[PDB]
């Protein structure tokens, strides 16, 4: 009813960047590693849901209470540590001292295995000392091993250590510097074949670029942080916002670009979410989120990203996976704009111009030759307002589907479908609606509601 009309061309001659496929990932609080049961192989219902998410993946283990956890060699975890569920660091004050034990670290390799996933795994710079980071290390290199282990990272954000108190106010990169030198050759004493990652910070001038420039040796790829909410001092995030571009993150992603080119380092955005603080109730909890991230972790996909992690845990706002061993795990409608990403599979972006477009500019659609061979379009229509209908030229196919990516609402925190059907227990998903793509001309033409997201495949 009333579509705004929009033109697709999918130019199959316009090459883009590879996806790799382990592009996804997930970033979780290090205190989760109090508990043992959850990164687990006994973790049926967690390992289910980061399959449906890829096949391979990268598990981050940071975050701000990364300072607060502290390795010990002969620790046992407690009654009370059984039963943690340490949900996104909220950065209001500090986080509670943690234990992490040999036996939560042998239960994470065992959560590795099951899911395929590699990990980056965070060690403790901010408060900890380099010779227990080394232990760490070794332990996490013993039990986990070369091949699933991607990357140490040396601290969180340490560019804020300052603003959380974890350093004085005169910590600046110089400082770091010194103290990523001393946690590194501590490290590699232990570990000679440790691979690093950094700064693990959001992109900036005064950390990020200089620690490329200096550490470009030791680490194996530049990690960044992105939320979509700006600074404190900017109106709260609504949905409206988060649905329209981010001129900051396509600064901070030709920053990286410009690293990578200096250095040879690739950048993973090693941690993301919508809003801070554990997420904007009524914005990072909504089937908004869902077409926010789908749309991101195609945009950074086509700027040369490897990769992805977007933090979450226990019952976080922004979350894609909620819930604790004890009581199960749901995925949250953050989790089916990640979950088209995975059912569209890895290949090559392609050229994918639209025009007749400025009464739908929140729109956004990826075209992808597919490592199987077929044609996929990933389309966000984000504009809360307007619907659409997608002439898509181009592609010559005798059959398109469509899976719809929906929910009735953009706020709702729930009635969040993919393919007609919820996700299920333990990650399971699959399509219960299908819908062919009217063809006509060598032509497609796609409606697609207001907020509403969609992935087509083409014979
Ligand atoms: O929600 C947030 O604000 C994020 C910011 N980045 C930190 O590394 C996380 O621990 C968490 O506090």
């Amino acid at each position: 009813s009333s579509p705004v009309r929009v033109g697709l061309s999918v130019d199959a001659s316009a090459l883009g960047h590879t996806i790799p496929p382990d592009y996804t990932g997930l970033s979780y609080e290090q205190a989760q590693m109090a508990n043992p049961n959850y990164f687990s192989g006994a973790n049926t219902q967690l390992a289910g849901f980061l399959r449906t998410l890829g096949r391979q993946g990268v598990l981050r283990i940071g975050g701000n209470t990364s300072e607060y956890t502290f390795w010990n060699r002969h620790a046992k975890p407690t009654a009370a540590d059984e039963h943690l569920a340490a949900g996104p660091d909220k950065g209001h004050h500090a986080a509670a001292r943690e234990v992490i034990t040999p036996e939560a670290v042998n239960n994470l390799s065992e959560f590795l295995d099951k899911t395929g996933w590699k990990l980056i795994y965070g060690l403790n710079l901010g408060k900890g000392t380099p010779e227990n980071a080394a232990d760490e290390a070794a332990y996490v290199m013993e039990t986990i091993g070369a091949d699933r282990l991607l990357a140490f990272q040396l601290g969180n954000e340490p560019d804020l250590f300052y603003r959380n108190g974890i350093r004085p106010a005169s910590y600046d990169f110089a400082a770091y510097a010194g103290d990523w030198q001393r946690f590194f050759t501590a490290i590699r004493k232990r570990v000679p074949n440790a691979p690093f990652a950094g700064p693990d910070t959001a992109y900036n001038t005064k950390w990020l670029v200089p620690f490329a420039d200096k550490f470009k040796h030791d680490v194996k790829f530049i990690s960044s942080h992105y939320y979509a909410e700006g600074p404190p001092t900017d109106p709260s995030m609504t949905i409206e916002r988060l649905m329209k571009p981010n001129p900051r993150l396509l600064g901070e992603t030709a920053g990286l670009k410009q690293v990578e080119a200096d250095t040879g380092l690739p950048f993973r955005l090693t941690e993301t979410n919508s809003c801070y603080q554990g997420g904007k109730q009524g914005v990072s909890d909504t089937f908004a989120a869902a077409l926010w991230a789908g749309d991101l972790m195609y945009q950074q996909a086509a700027a040369g990203s490897t990769g992805i992690n977007f933090h979450g845990g226990g019952y976080g706002w922004y979350t894609p996976v909620a819930g604790t061993p004890e009581d199960g795990f749901i995925a949250r409608p953050e989790y089916y704009g990640m979950l088209l990403f995975a059912q569209a599979g890895a290949g090559q972006l392609l050229g994918a111009k639209l025009t007749d477009n400025s009464a739908a500019p929140l729109l956004t659609a990826y075209a992808l030759r597919g490592t199987d061979g077929r044609t996929r379009i990933a389309l966000f229509n984000k504009n809360l307002d307007a619907d659409v209908e997608v002439a898509i030229s181009g592609v010559a196919s005798p059959s398109g589907t469509v899976l719809r990516l929906e929910a009735p609402r953009a706020d709702d925190t729930t009635d969040v479908t993919f393919g007609g059907a919820p996700v299920g227990a333990s990650g399971s998903w699959s399509p219960l609606v299908q819908e062919y793509v009217p063809g006509h001309s060598g032509q497609f033409v796609l409606h697609m509601r207001k907020a509403s997201g969609a992935l087509l495949e083409f014979a």
